[PDB]
């Protein structure tokens, strides 16, 4: 079932205090949690506290929840614990910069959803699971892994002393689970294209209405896409190192397909590394840029994410022109 953290782990987290220098840097969109590994769990506690309040969650349960969540992420190159905290931080920055647009319930729901959005990911895409008729694909027809992630999230909430949302009234509890369910399902990039087109149409015609729940859900879904893809909004060196991880996981999937007599797409073929630059260019133009463009239109304060994404697009074009540099990989 769900692995549970040790007492030394959650008890230790309770004693964590974010270093003063970081309190400032953590508020900016470009912040990279990368050089602070031992602090990731504590950084998440900190964001929840600043955004939701010191007493929003019983500290003990929060720390147990966080450490058990960390324990249930796998040792894969990309969809791991590091990614979870990175996505949660982007959400934190978005919420901080648009604080009163979102209810207390949605903020706590969204930060938790981001921390658990890829829970128990095994390193295999929906394409893989569905093409090899894996049990998960049978259980979950569409958004296969995303539905699994949500199921895992609730499972962890049900562990003894892990339910941070239990003090919520019966209706708010149901509400927060729905916010979390929709948010995590929104990370299925397949759904992003339609969501973005709908929001773009709503925004341009003037139909967009944040008081309209159906509209709210779409905005939140886009925010989720924005946070999931946030590596393209970090300083170039950071963006490049993360791209290496993204491909390490995709190539591993490609190697498995080969072993089973199925050739993988170029992107998952480690024998086609030369096409990465062009592949990323395609991704920014078809996905990232449109995403941050629409998000900025709806939530002006998120403007920095679009500016950063555009700067990285420019770096990939520079790579393609034959003006690359500094090649360091751990
Ligand atoms: N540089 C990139 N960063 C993030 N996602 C990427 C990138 N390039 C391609 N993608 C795709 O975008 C998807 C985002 O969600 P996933 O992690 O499920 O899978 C990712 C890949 O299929
Ligand atoms: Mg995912
Ligand atoms: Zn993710």
């Amino acid at each position: 079932h769900m692995s549970i953290c040790t007492s030394e782990e959650w008890q230790g987290l309770m004693q964590f205090t974010l270093p003063v220098r970081l309190c400032k840097e953590i508020e900016l969109f470009h912040f990279d949690i990368g050089p602070f590994e031992n602090m990731w769990p504590g950084i998440f506690v900190y964001m929840v506290h600043r955004s939701c309040g010191t007493s929003c969650f019983e500290l003990e349960k929060l720390c147990r929840f966080i450490m058990s969540v960390k324990k249930n992420y796998r040792r894969v190159p990309y969809h791991n614990w590091k990614h979870a905290v990175t996505v949660a931080h982007c959400m934190y920055a978005i919420l901080q910069n648009n604080h009163t647009l979102f209810t207390d319930l949605e903020r706590k729901g969204l930060l938790i959803a981001c921390l658990c959005h890829n829970l128990d990911h095994r390193g295999f895409s929906n394409s893989y699971l569905q093409k090899f008729d894996h049990p998960l694909a049978a259980l979950y027809s569409t958004s296969t892994m995303e539905q699994h992630h949500f199921s895992q999230t609730v499972s962890i909430l049900q562990l003894e002393g892990h339910n941070i949302f239990s003090t919520l009234s019966s209706s708010e509890y149901e509400q927060v689970l729905e916010i979390i369910r929709k948010a995590i399902i929104a990370t299925d990039l397949a759904l992003y294209f339609g969501n973005r087109k709908q929001l773009e149409e709503m925004y341009q015609t003037g139909s967009l209405n944040l008081n309209n729940q159906s509209h709210r859900d779409r905005v939140i879904g886009l925010m989720m896409t924005a946070c999931d893809l946030c590596s393209v909004t970090k300083l170039w060196p950071v963006t490049k190192l993360t791209a290496n991880d993204i491909y390490a996981e995709f190539w591993a999937e490609g190697d498995e397909m080969k072993k089973l007599g199925i050739q993988p797409i170029p992107m998952m073929d480690r024998d086609k590394k030369d096409e990465v630059p062009q592949g990323q260019l395609g991704f920014y133009n078809a996905v990232a840029i449109p995403c941050y463009t629409t998000l900025t239109q709806i939530l002006p304060p998120t403007e920095p994410l679009l500016k950063a994404c555009r700067d990285n697009l420019s770096q990939w074009e520079k790579v393609i022109r034959g003006e690359e540099t500094a090649t360091w990989i751990s």
